[PDB]
């Protein structure tokens, strides 16, 4: 159902992340995106440009402990 509609100004550490997902360009959604997910409850998700470096390289860091990912 939601989406993402903007891309984070601010990088952020991995620290505070849990895991990600993707965000791939649909009816409901025009643009692509990177969905970090936080640890504490006290946050919300946050949107990332999935070309930004610190973006990737995030993932990437998060991808040697894997988590499941949206089907397609």
């Amino acid at each position: 159902q939601d989406c993402c509609l903007k891309y984070s100004q601010r990088k952020i550490p991995a620290k505070v992340v849990r895991s990600y997902r993707k965000q791939e360009p649909s009816l409901g959604c025009s643009i692509p995106a990177i969905l970090f997910l936080p640890r504490k409850r006290s946050q919300a998700e946050l949107c990332a440009d999935p070309k930004e470096l610190w973006v990737q390289q995030l993932m990437q860091h998060l991808d040697k402990t894997p988590s499941p990912q949206k089907p397609a």
